[PDB]
């Protein structure tokens, strides 16, 4: 290699806080192979990318604007404001116009072509060949009645993109040998086996059992456990799944091998605890811990795989199998049925996840015959895409690789608009590949390669998950070193400078709560030290700039430190507001950021990102609810940093008012405080009408996903009437509507008003709304159960958004279901607010 070539790896050993370089957790090749694999997509990547559009990264949609955008031009004219130093004329431009054509309506309009629309404040440019109608920051603006700012400068140079140069028929049988503990102490003596499983996508094939044996530091059975599986009829991507009863420890192995090669030979693999079903139970990976862990002994030593018409009556059975669920389980004889009728089922593309659930993947010969159906796969390449069809095979159900990539191809046809609504979700679905190197691997390697957006998420996803998850650390970090070795350095000094940052703050986010009282109040000693410690960083150690994580557009600056604060309450976080760096920004207002360990943070990514999945849906039908999903990234272990939306108050805090009585509760409080924080009466009624979309809004979506019993104390709102729900981490109420929202709406406890009659119908108009998407929202919710909580019930609370989303129901009784659900808030009332506090004390 070379001097400064081992510099390179060391930077980005650090923006990724793992070292792929490392071997001391393998038990053979697979994540060096990986790195190797993934030269080439990236290399294809980065030599086929455009330059230019790659530095400016213009944000862009092929949709069409909503019908609740066209109504704010009445005109078929819309209002941009180019800027230079000073002065700064204002251009009329109809919607259908061009970036280079409103440069054309303006050095003609004045009485070369080098110059470029930057937007004031951000990085966020308006350029290449869209309509203006068609730019996501016009139609931010539309939205908000903001108009368009703009300034005129010379464009990045692609120079500061540039990437440096690169660098048997015999029956399966395994011998457990034994296993292996330094310290097991408990209290009591029990028994012990070993259980083994010839897995494949969360179906056992064959499953043998060891004799028991007492619990000892070392067990020796030295016992074959003959299977009745052959080696030709196991599967590519079946996994040796070990595990240990007295169910404490669990530990996989693939059987056949990233190079086709069936296993031999000796492996103490160290094996993961069970925590007092989910994704990490799936993992090739071993526990990097050899100190501590529970190891097993095996031994293989055992190459591969190298006309008539349905009866009328059949085929009703086959379509109403069809029509159902993601989560309805199909009988015994409902898969022998999709199956007989393979060729029947082709022609259905929703059909496809159950019919090859339907496939026996413990024989040879039906695989093959398996892989002779995708061959004719003529109605699934013509057919449309549907993200959630393609996302169902995508999933812990599917571990053959070409099942899954006839998946991955259906989405290569998704636009970054679209990529970036499902790319956490995404990215949390490379645990469930086999393979380290995968078809969906490769897909967000090309896709975050082509544009910095998708880059930017794409490596605080990967980095998240390094940092808090050693079960799949390792594949991410060889997932994550192929993008920085391939994003050109004008982002790995971007990288490097937020990396730094966080690493900065979360040393005083910790250094904080341990000088404050696990919970009384705020000490004076310790906003000293706040002061103090970020007066330290503020000079010499905090970078001029640097790139906001959640929002890569803005470009955080100074600190501002009279503002910055220890939060009274959960886990001492740290409310931090800094200057924004960028001089042609258009307000003197802060960029404010939460830095909080105590909550996991990847449970509100996730909850966050469905949000913003429900507010795009509602996009196709011409239907908004101001939702405010703020922006949220887990950084770290129980860590990570929040978005301060700008002039919100809790409701709870707006009950507090005077005495708040341990609490006092009382109907009328919150329409008089949203008169004082409006001057006008206009803009009061402005802030109702939100107030009512947004209410109906986070009610819906709340429901749906069984987030709705919630304490005041989490839900604010703010100046201007936009209600939100915070905090989702980990006698009942379906959702929040107390009294006091209703007496915004006019209405005080079983009586009817016109603004409670908007509030009804836009519910159920987003209720029916979202159930267009069922199939979307249970695959989605299914597996953020899977890859983001604790351990789950793989049937039992996914079964809830089946009963949520009232599932084989027509629309007329679904009207129903949801009004029944305001009546148990009208019915209750103050019930359950009140009854947080009786628990307490
Ligand atoms: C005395 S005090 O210190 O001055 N004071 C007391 C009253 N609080 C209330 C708040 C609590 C809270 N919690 C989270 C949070 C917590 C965990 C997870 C998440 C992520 O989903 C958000 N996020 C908040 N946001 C700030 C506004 O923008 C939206 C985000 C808030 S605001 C302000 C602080």
């Amino acid at each position: 290699m070379s001097e400064e070539s081992q510099a390179f790896q060391r930077q980005l050993t650090a923006l990724i806080g793992y070292d792929v370089t490392d071997v001391s957790n393998v038990h053979d090749d697979e994540l060096e192979f990986t790195r190797r694999g993934l030269v080439t997509p990236r290399m294809a990547e980065v030599a086929s990318r455009d330059p230019k559009l790659y530095a400016m990264h213009p944000w862009v949609t092929s949709k069409p604007l909503p019908e609740y955008l066209w109504k704010k031009i009445a005109n078929n004219c819309i209002f941009i404001v180019i800027h230079r130093s000073t002065t700064s004329q204002t251009i009329k431009v109809s919607p259908d116009d061009t970036p280079g054509a409103i440069l054309q309506s303006f050095f003609t309009k004045m009485a070369e072509q080098d110059f470029v629309l930057r937007v004031c404040g951000r990085d966020e440019y308006l350029v290449g060949e869209t309509p203006i109608k068609n730019f996501q920051w016009v139609r931010h603006c539309l939205k908000n009645g903001e108009e368009i700012h703009v300034v005129l400068d010379t464009p990045p140079d692609p120079a500061l993109d540039e990437v440096r140069k690169e660098e048997c028929d015999r029956k399966f049988r395994v011998k457990i040998r034994g296993i292996d503990i330094p310290v097991l102490p408990r209290n009591t003596d029990l028994t012990v086996f070993v259980e083994a499983n010839i897995q494949h996508g969360q179906q056992v094939l064959c499953q043998r059992r060891t004799s028991p044996k007492p619990f000892t530091e070392e067990v020796l059975w030295n016992v074959w456990l003959e299977f009745s599986i052959k080696i030709k009829d196991l599967p590519k991507g079946a996994l040796l799944n070990l595990q240990i009863y007295c169910l404490l420890y669990y530990v996989n192995l693939l059987l056949i091998d990233h190079r086709f090669l069936l296993r031999r030979g000796e492996y103490v693999l160290h094996m993961w605890q069970i925590s007092g079903f989910n994704a990490d139970k799936l993992t090739s990976a071993t526990n990097p811990d050899k100190e501590n862990s529970m190891s097993i002994s095996i031994l293989l030593d055992n190459h591969p795989i190298a006309r008539a018409e349905m009866p009328n009556q059949l085929r009703k059975q086959l379509e109403a199998i069809i029509a159902t669920d993601p989560l309805n389980p199909l009988t015994a004889e409902d898969k022998e049925l999709l199956w007989h009728f393979r060729y029947e089922s082709l022609k259905h593309p929703k059909a496809y996840p159950k019919l090859f659930s339907s496939v026996k993947w413990g024989q040879q010969e039906i695989v093959a015959k398996t892989y002779q159906l995708l061959a004719r796969r003529e109605v699934w390449d013509q057919s449309a895409l549907d993200v959630g069809l393609t996302m169902q095979l995508l999933d812990c159900n599917f571990s053959d690789e070409n099942v899954r990539a006839i998946a991955v191809q259906k989405l290569e046809s998704l636009e970054d608009d679209d990529v970036l609504h499902y790319l956490l979700q995404l990215v949390q679905a490379v645990k469930f590949e086999p393979y380290h190197d995968s078809a969906l691997a490769r897909f967000l390697l090309k896709r975050g390669l082509r544009n910095k957006r998708i880059g930017h998420f794409l490596f605080w996803f990967l980095r998240s998950e390094i940092a808090q998850s050693r079960h799949y650390q390792q594949r991410f970090a060889v997932i994550l070193e192929a993008y920085l070795r391939g994003c050109g350095t004008a982002m790995l000094h971007d990288f490097t400078q937020q990396v730094q940052v966080i690493e900065m703050l979360q040393k005083v986010t910790l250094d904080i709560k341990s000088l404050s009282a696990e919970k009384y109040d705020v000490s004076s000693q310790v906003i000293s030290q706040l002061k103090q410690k970020l007066e330290n960083l503020q000079n010499s150690q905090l970078p001029e700039s640097f790139r906001v994580p959640y929002d890569p557009g803005l470009k955080a600056g100074a600190l501002a430190i009279e503002k910055c604060k220890v939060m009274a309450s959960k886990k001492k976080p740290l409310w931090l507001e800094f200057k924004c760096a960028d001089p042609t920004a258009l307000s003197n207002e802060t960029i404010g950021i939460i830095f909080k360990h105590g909550d996991d943070l990847r449970q509100d990514m996730l909850i966050l990102q469905i949000l913003r999945i429900m507010e795009s849906i509602w996009e196709t039908e011409s239907l908004d609810l101001c939702l405010l999903p703020y922006g949220c990234i887990s950084t770290g272990d129980k860590i990570g940093m929040i978005e301060i939306v700008k002039d919100a108050t809790t409701i709870a805090k707006i009950q507090q008012s005077t005495v708040g009585n341990t609490g006092a509760f009382k109907d009328e409080v919150l329409n008089h405080w949203l008169k004082e924080k409006s001057p006008t009466e206009e803009k009061f009624q402005a802030a109702v009408e939100r107030f009512v979309y947004s209410c109906a809004g986070y009610c819906v979506a709340t429901f749906v996903l069984g987030i709705g019993d919630r304490h005041n104390d989490n839900i604010m709102i703010t100046e201007t009437g936009n209600l939100f729900h915070i905090d989702f981490g980990h006698e009942r109420v379906p959702f929040v509507l107390t009294p006091d929202f209703l007496f915004v709406m006019g209405t005080s406890g079983k009586k009817t008003s016109p603004h409670f009659q908007k509030f009804q119908d836009i519910c159920v108009k987003a209720y029916l709304a979202l159930r267009h998407h069922t199939n979307l929202l249970i695959i989605l919710f299914s597996m953020m159960l899977m890859t983001g909580m604790p351990q789950l019930t793989s049937k039992e609370d996914i079964e809830y958004i089946r009963d949520a989303l009232t599932v084989g129901k027509n629309e007329e009784d679904a009207k129903k279901y949801f009004l029944d659900q305001i009546e148990v808030c009208r019915d209750k009332g103050w019930t359950v607010q009140f009854n947080w506090f009786l628990h307490l004390v």
